[PDB]
């Protein structure tokens, strides 16, 4: 389907910034509030459109851009809701997550990475939060930051408006001017593969930010001996793949579903 231009009037009242919203005839969405304050109409077309390109991107492994709200003065994106909230909350929740299921997230990661780059679109912002997870554990993956939303990410900053380092490839630390690629992408998802297996956030011995930082561009990685649980081999040179300094040597994402998937298929499923 295509994008709906909602209202707010459509939504039930709970004025008592991502948050859970009851559509009065199609049930929960997720609101994503971008801008409050003078009104700014000159931008609703160019808004609107952007909304319908990003809407355009339409895969098992995307989340849904199901509306939009726009009106005077606020400005609002809606999207399908996750149950079962980011991978990051899955991981650390007291019910273990079998590996079995771990595998399928993977497998589902590589899917929903290839559609993207095969459109042409470099994530930029992949991380466990912009991963979200249903009722039955499937993922989506999501750009709660509006890293491709560059209309919608300026309307966020204008200052009218009323309103982590850890998975960056390490060619963007310390610099402003490096642009990002589908290599860039392929990085970020090695580090979201250890953080599957190791149930937290890498680094946790880090003390300061330049520190982490120079370390990370000199080469140091997540402590791989960190994993406590059973990683198959086979996935811990997956990410040591992924996450090599060389950015023209990280696999593609298709290049990783090749591997992967049969892998899945005769020993995690
Ligand atoms: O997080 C959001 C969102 N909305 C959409 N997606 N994420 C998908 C997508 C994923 C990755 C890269 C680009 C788009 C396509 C869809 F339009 C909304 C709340 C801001
Ligand atoms: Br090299
Ligand atoms: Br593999
Ligand atoms: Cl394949
Ligand atoms: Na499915
Ligand atoms: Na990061
Ligand atoms: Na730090
Ligand atoms: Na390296
Ligand atoms: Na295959
Ligand atoms: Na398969």
């Amino acid at each position: 389907l295509n994008v709906i231009k909602m209202k707010s009037s459509d939504f039930l009242e709970s004025a008592e910034k991502v948050s859970l919203a009851f559509h009065r005839t199609q049930g929960l969405m997720i609101m994503k509030t971008v801008y409050k304050g003078p009104n700014c109409i000159e931008h609703n077309e160019a808004l609107l459109e952007e909304a319908k390109m990003m809407n355009r991107l339409r895969h098992s492994r995307v989340v849904k851009l199901l509306g939009v709200i726009i009106e005077e003065g606020k400005y609002s994106l809606v999207m399908e809701y996750m149950e079962k909230g980011n991978l990051m909350h899955v991981l650390k929740a007291e019910m273990s997550t079998p590996l079995s299921v771990k595998g399928r997230i993977i497998l589902e990661i590589i899917e929903g990475m290839a559609y993207l780059h095969g459109k042409g679109v470099i994530h930029k912002d992949l991380k466990p939060e912009n991963i979200l997870v249903d009722n039955d554990f499937h993922i989506k993956i999501a750009d709660l930051g509006l890293a491709s939303f560059k209309m919608w990410s300026k309307l966020n900053n204008e200052e009218h408006n009323e309103l982590t380092l850890y998975y960056m490839a390490p060619e963007h630390l310390n610099d402003v001017n490096a642009k990002p690629t589908e290599k860039s992408d392929v990085y970020s998802f090695a580090v979201v593969l250890w953080a599957i297996f190791a149930n937290k956030e890498p680094y946790e011995n880090a003390i300061a930010e330049q520190q982490l930082i120079m370390a990370i561009k000199s080469g140091n990685r997540p402590d791989v001996d960190d994993i406590t649980e059973y990683c198959p081999r086979e996935i811990i040179s997956l990410m040591k793949l992924c996450w090599e300094a060389n950015p023209e040597a990280r696999p593609t994402f298709p290049g990783i579903e090749e591997k992967f998937r049969p892998f899945y298929l005769s020993q995690l499923e």
